[PDB]
């Protein structure tokens, strides 16, 4: 029927976690790229964006805005949000930790040059002493293949996506965390995820200086 | 039985929305205040904070950290998160908008003096031209007393809490939004909320330079 339609600019940004989740669920989607501020304004004027911002996803008759709203709906619709509220609580706690670290890395390129060095150092420190030990500890606690309920959930998907970004940053960071390395492997081999990691998929590359300045002009940041 | 126990410092911060939610649901809770950095370190060493941070809420045998994880659990447990996946999607979209504006106002006090004047102007502009019209439009669209499903939800609670903060900032901002003003009144009269607004409740006052000074030392911000 109507495949979900993602509205954003041709880049990772705040739309990438959604592309990863849909793909891992095996859902085909279409993207409608915003190429100019004129494109954004038309969406605004047609009353498509509740808060005049993107990401925006057309799905099940709704024009959903706000990253967490979009991700929560999709995760629930495809049974990737756990089996009950206690499982959702563990999932939420884990993925909000992932969102904090992920945001830091996302904004690194937009960080003021005189601060870049400090920021990068703080991030690596947090990765090694706060975030990775926390997730490695969860996996060691139950010895299971998945983070929550011994079954695949959005938590494993979001985590593995973040592990790829950390690798791009510094591949040595994951060294002292074997369980995390193991999970990265298992999840990457699931048919849906393997197809998404392969050349030619909707997966997006890191942002280049040239494309980054047009984005900044359109969105103002 | 065991009442929920909230761990934070004596101030609004990121714990205030949880205080407002529990109270609106009629749930009594206890607070354990962090008075010094040594208090924070004890929690850390006791293995109570997954990511070495607070807010942390002890509830139903769990040591839940992360604001959204805590609020999602509580909203679900007390039937304040809608009746289905689609109602939850509208709620999430709305409250994520509230979270964005709320974060701006929360951080205003820790903003550079040089920047404050430009910041606050940006906020008031967003309030009048982005956020308030969006919510006023939702209420006008259905003509109902609540934001979603013609039944009280966490969305009405989060919104009214935000209206009080905007009032503290500039009481004239809500002027051209009659429906928002009406909602503020209606929600404030609910028994549980009215009791929370009264003197002596766990509701917290805005921050003062001395206390802000110390929060900053402890939390390093
Ligand atoms: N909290 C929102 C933030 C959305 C957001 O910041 N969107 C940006 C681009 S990534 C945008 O459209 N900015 C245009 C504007 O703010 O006018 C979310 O998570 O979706
Ligand atoms: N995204 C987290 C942020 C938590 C947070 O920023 N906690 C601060 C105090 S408000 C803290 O404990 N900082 C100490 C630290 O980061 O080491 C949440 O929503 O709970
Ligand atoms: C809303 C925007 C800024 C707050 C945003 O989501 C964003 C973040 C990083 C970005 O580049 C880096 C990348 O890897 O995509 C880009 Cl192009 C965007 Cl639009
Ligand atoms: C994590 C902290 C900041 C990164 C935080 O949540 C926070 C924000 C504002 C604050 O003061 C303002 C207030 O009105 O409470 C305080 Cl005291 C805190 Cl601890």
């Amino acid at each position: 029927a109507e495949k979900p339609k993602l509205h954003y600019f041709n880049a990772r940004g705040k739309m990438e976690s959604t592309r990863w989740l849909l793909a891992a669920a095996g859902v085909e989607f279409e993207e409608k790229f915003i190429k100019s501020a004129e494109d954004l304004d038309k969406l605004r004027n047609d009353g498509y964006l509740m808060f005049q911002q993107v990401p925006m996803v057309e799905i099940d008759g709704m024009k959903l805005v706000q990253t967490r709203a979009i991700l929560n709906y999709i995760a629930s619709k495809y049974n990737l949000y756990g089996k009950d509220i206690k499982e959702r609580a563990l999932i939420d706690m884990y993925i909000e930790g992932i969102a904090d670290l992920g945001e830091m890395i996302l904004l690194l390129p937009v960080c003021p040059p005189e601060e870049k060095d400090a920021k990068l150092a703080l991030i690596k420190e947090k990765i090694k002493n706060r975030y990775f030990p926390a997730f490695e500890k969860v996996l060691k606690s139950h010895g299971q293949d998945y983070l929550v309920g011994n079954k695949l959930s959005r938590a494993d998907i979001h985590l593995v996506e973040l592990l790829y970004y950390v690798e791009e940053l510094d591949s040595s960071l994951i060294s002292s965390f074997p369980l995390l390395k193991a999970l990265k492997t298992r999840i990457s081999n699931l048919p849906t995820v393997k197809k998404f990691l392969q050349p030619g998929s909707p997966r997006k590359p890191p942002m280049d200086e040239k494309s980054l300045e047009e984005a900044r002009k359109i969105f103002r940041f």
